[PDB]
Parts: C-alpha cells; structure tokens; sequence
C-alpha cells in the first residue's frame, strides 16, 4: 500500500510463485537453450486459478533463466526453501545506498537490487560466460547471482537482481573497505565517516593502514590465484569500474579469512568483488583498458592491501 | 611418401608442435572466446626455426580450439604427454570403415576419424554445450573428444578429429552390438558376419538376444539416468542417428560394468554413443523429430537392450 511496498509484495508474490512451481518439476541439467527463456505470469488483483489472492495492485511476473538460477542456486548451496522462506516469507528491508532501490533479507543473506534495463540485458549475456567460471574456480570471489527477474507495475519495468550480501549483519565489521587500485577521488565522503563502521576507500586505506593486511603464506597464494582468475574472466567480458569490498574483522561461524595485523592482532577477512554490472559494447574506451583495469587492479590487491610474512 | 602416410606424419608432426608449445604456457581457465579460436602453424618442407625438419612435403598445420582441448583431456584424465606419446611417438594405423580414412594410435586409445568441413564446424557450435554437459553428467557416455585440427596439403583441407577409442584391443570383445531403436535393414550385412567379432545391430540384438542383457539395479538405475541426460543434450542440439554401442564380454583393470547373462553368466560391458556429429540447422525433418529419436533410443535401451531382476 505504500509506493514501494506496493513492488516489495509483487517480489514475494513472484518469487514464492515462480520458484515455487519450480520445485514441483523434476531437476534436469542445464542446456544452453536454458539461459535465454524468460517465463512469464500474470498476477490479477482478484487472483486467477494459478495466481490468487492479492491486495498490492495487479501485476506481471517475469522470470529470467529460470533452470539456470536453480542450478547456480544449489552450486552455491542455497536450498530452494531457504531461499522462498528468507525472501519470501519475512519482511523486505529497504535501504537508501548512494534512483536505484536497494532491500535485504530480513536475515541479511539476500540484497536486492533493481538494475536499469541495460545491466540487465548484459547480464543475461554473463551467464555462459559465469556458468563456465563457477565450473572451474569454485572459489570464485564475483558477486553470487541468485535470481534475475523483472516487474510490471502499471505502465513500467523494474528489474531486479537477486544477490549474496557479502557482510550479513551476522558478523561484526570492525572495518569496511572498498578498493579499485584508482587513486582519484577514492576518499571517503565526509558524511561517510560521519557513520558507525564507514566504507573507505582507495587512499584512506593508504594512509590509515600502510603495514596493509598480513596473510599466512598458503591463503595469500589462494587468494591471489583466485583473483587473477577472476580479473580474468572480468577482462574477457569488457568490464570495469568495479571494486574489490573488504570487510576486516579483528577479535579483541568461523568461515572467513584468518589474517595476522599491521600491529600483531589477529583478524577474520571477508572479501568479494562487486560492482560488476558494467560493461562496454563493442558491438568509449580503448580495446587495451579493461586488461590494464584488471591488471591495476590485481596488482593493487596482491602487493598492497594483501601481504605475506 | 605414401599417398596416406603423407598425413600421418603433418598429423603426428603438428600435434606434436602444437599441443607442445601449449605445455609450455601456464595452464589458465577456459572463456567463452576460447571456443572460437583457430591457431595455425606452417611446416615448410625445408624448415624454420620455429617448424624445422621434413621429408612430408609442405604443410600448413590448423588446430581449433587449443585451450578447449587442453581442458576436455584433462577432464577425461589425459595427461599430455601421453596424449603426445600415444599419437605422435608411435606409428599411426590406418583401417578400412564402411570417403573418410580412420586410424589407430599404435596403443588403441585413440581413434582418428577425419571430417568433412560441415561436422568440423557444426561440432566448434557444440564446444561450449559439451563443455556443460561434461561439468554436470560427468559419467556421460558421449564420444569424448580430445582434439580437433586441419591439415592443409597442396591444395584441398583434410579435417580431423581425435577422439577415445570406445573399444581398445586390451579387452577382448566376445559381442558387439550397434543400436538405434529403430528397426529397418537394422541387420549386420552378410560380409559384417563373415568377421571374427562382428558388430550387429537391432534386430540381430532382437533375435540372437532375447533375454537381453541384465543388470544390477542399482547399475541400471545409473545407465538409465545418463542416457536419459545425453539424450536430453544430443536433441536439444537436433541431433539424430546415433547409435548406442555396446561392447559385451563375458569371461568363461576392471573398469567396465557388471551384468549378469541371458543364461546365468557374468560380464563386463562396454558402451558409448557414437556417430554424433549429424545435425540439421534450422537457421529437411520436423521440428519434434530428434525429440522422437531421443525418446525412441533412450526407451528402446532401457527397456529392452538393458533391463533389472
């Protein structure tokens, strides 16, 4: 009944619908056919014989690479009633991070974001491309996708990208960090660090923690071969402008990363890349800058902020 | 200096050139790029300093898909220098299938088929559909590619395709059965039965073979549910007129798989599809029918070919 509240029932609605059914038909693999359907359904406000019930504002449901999602869903370990339950059955939690809605989970496993029609459609062309990465680099560090789907409210579309949020309120971030291996402007905004556990950026971990993070020798190697995997994979698609996010947790689930201190303390690391969504059609930046990114980038992350011995 | 024999030694000595150098570079991930890559290499009779030697007579050497090879043998457990050893260490042999010469690496892993210019570029569009399905059925039955790569002599292309030998000389064949689930002049030719093991075919199966061959159900269950798989991917690529070959040995390492007899005897059985490479673009059969091939097939094996108790 509220503006967006009126979105945040069709999502539950949508998702509990669509998935739903899903777990109905039986599990097959995944074929290349697969990642270019969009299922679609229509929720009237008088509820049909599929799509009952209502009171939000009659709408319809899209749904992207269905099979697709199912599969990277369970690659990542997220059982389909987890999944319903977290996101269907508990109140969406909106959030204004700095047009473009953002929402977790109650449990803040799931952020929401809606996505512009563009990083949407590119997206969709991702997916071989991410299948084939989750098949051979499990460790992968790039965002976890774990539904694309799209709402038809009235007369517009919004879409939204279902996600992992890397640092759930779980676990207590004594630092946040948000790092590209740029320099320029790559300060925290003054009303950044007027917050609780603020995001910084490039140069404010340059000065604020020079000893930069210790690593034991077997997990920085890990780390860094993922990495340079994952740049990789990122380079080969055209994309840039996205930043590694560090979240440091000092102890003054255990599924993090052990790492010693600039001091002699130790710390529980939590990292993924992000921002990921934006590329540049080939079909205006030169051919060369996506790899000089990845290059700066990874470089950046494995001689800096990431140390060993 | 055959007219054959020509081939053997562009093939054995470009493999060797090829697939060498690739040991050399540092083993990264495959991307979807990589599918669609050809690399060639010159052999001049004389020599260079990069392709030295000859005695062939003057060759171009192509090979598609380096790094999609590299990775498809090593999921197949082929280590390189065996593959090297086996193919380009130890004369090749030639054999008289019923256009199209066949060989034999001297060890009997490796058939060599060549291939006309359609079935080379038809199987480029399977790579990355192949590559799905071997990370998700991982014990499928289809033809285990390890390589593909062209041969230019004088003037015309010989294209050709390396791939497992379903059925090696180390296991001595007591039947073998070449299946469709189709029935028409589905018989072995009267010279096929003037052969020590011949291969026979549906109806031959039907007659010879009533009982058919048993299975431990939990056996059975398995085969049923990969051919059920392959023959889901094999159609949804339209894909038809492939067969199922099935080697039977009874015995009057020991990875094959366990059936019990017609009578009450024990044998280890071997089986693939093979002949795989013919489809029809759509971009003159029905839309429907590889679904009805695949259907046919898949019953057909399970029900009558394969059965439990």
């Amino acid at each position: 009944k509220t503006t967006s509240s009126a979105l945040k029932g069709a999502i539950q609605l949508g998702i509990t619908h669509s998935v739903g059914s899903l777990s109905q038909k039986p599990e097959r693999d995944v074929l290349m056919q697969d990642f270019e359907v969009v299922e679609s359904i229509f929720f009237p406000s008088q509820g049909s014989s599929s799509t009952p019930g209502h009171h939000h504002g009659d709408f319809k449901f899209k749904t992207y690479a269905p099979i697709a999602f199912r599969y990277f869903r369970e690659m990542f370990g997220i059982r389909p009633d987890d999944y319903l339950y977290s996101l269907c059955n508990e109140p969406l939690i909106e959030l204004s991070n700095p047009g473009s809605l953002f929402y977790v989970s109650s449990d803040d496993e799931f952020i929401i974001k809606t996505v512009q029609h563009k990083e949407a459609e590119f997206l969709q062309t991702l997916l071989p491309g991410y299948f084939m990465n989750l098949n051979q680099n499990m460790r992968t560090l790039l965002p976890k996708f774990y539904g694309l789907y799209c709402v038809q409210a009235d007369g517009k579309n919004i879409r939204i990208v279902v996600m992992n949020n890397l640092l759930p309120r779980a676990v207590p971030m004594h630092l946040k960090f948000d790092l590209k291996g740029s320099t320029y402007k790559r300060r925290a905004s003054p009303k950044e660090r007027s917050k609780g556990v603020p995001t910084y950026k490039d140069l404010d971990f340059m000065q604020d923690m020079p000893e930069g993070i210790l690593l034991e020798n077997d997990h920085y190697t890990a780390l860094s071969r993922t990495m340079q995997r994952d740049c990789r994979v990122l380079q080969s698609f055209k994309i840039m402008d996205y930043s590694l996010l560090v979240g440091i947790h000092i102890l003054h689930s255990m599924g993090g990363i052990p790492a010693f201190n600039s001091k002699g303390e130790r710390l529980l690391v939590f990292i993924g890349i992000i921002d990921i969504l934006q590329s540049y059609r080939l079909v205006t930046v030169s051919v060369h800058r996506p790899s000089f990114y990845a290059d700066r980038f990874q470089k950046f992350m494995c001689s800096t902020v990431f140390r060993k011995s």
